[PDB]
């Protein structure tokens, strides 16, 4: 009775896929693939440049020559995101951000989740062309997989499990540890 499974690994920096076969009788990694420029951090800076954007269409200032600003976004962005993860909206709120002639400025900006969705959607469809490299790889389809593992913390995003489960029509398991997987 062999088990083979697929686990999705999405971190701060890097994306991996990996097939591994299960038997008893036995471990064997069939296939891995990934991609080293797709991590979080892409999935925050998506949301700073709206930010950017944002506050610019308002108030008129770009907060790109400000580094103290952009980290203190940068910082703000990611808090959001998670958030995101269980709320459907959330607030930045980043007093006394910056200043002009007409005073201090404050950022206090609304982001639904559809929104992020909206400003990610493309992060989330690069990390399905590894995923055909590695089946095709193992000469294996969708069909032959039993069990989809997420990793790492992006993965928590709902959007990011609907379209796993999308690609490999079951429901991916994001309970299970390294340990358990096997
Ligand atoms: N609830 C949540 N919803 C969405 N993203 C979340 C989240 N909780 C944490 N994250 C994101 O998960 C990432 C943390 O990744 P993790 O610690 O699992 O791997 P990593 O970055 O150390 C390994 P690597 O560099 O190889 O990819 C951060 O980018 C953070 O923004």
């Amino acid at each position: 009775g062999n088990r083979t499974i697929a686990v999705y690994d999405l971190g701060g920096g890097t994306f991996d896929i990996s097939i591994i076969e299960i038997d008893e009788v036995t471990f064997e990694v069939l296939a891995t693939n990934g991609d080293t420029h797709l991590g979080g951090e892409d999935f925050d800076s998506r949301l700073i440049n709206y930010l950017v954007e944002e506050f610019k269409k308002d108030q008129g200032i770009d907060l790109r020559n400000d580094p103290l600003a952009m980290q203190r976004l940068k910082e703000a962005a990611e808090k959001a995101k998670i958030e995101l993860s269980s709320a459907q909206q959330t607030d930045v709120n980043l007093p006394y951000i910056t200043a002009d002639a007409t005073g201090p400025k404050h950022m206090n900006i609304k982001v639904t989740r559809a929104k992020l969705e909206s400003l990610v959607e493309d992060l989330v469809n690069r990390s399905i062309e590894p995923l055909k490299v590695a089946l095709q790889d193992a000469g294996l389809s969708v069909s032959d997989i039993d069990d989809v593992i997420l990793v790492g913390g992006q993965t928590r995003m709902p959007m990011v499990q609907k379209k796993v489960a999308e690609f490999f029509g079951k429901e991916p398991r994001k309970d299970v540890n390294p340990d358990e997987a096997v």
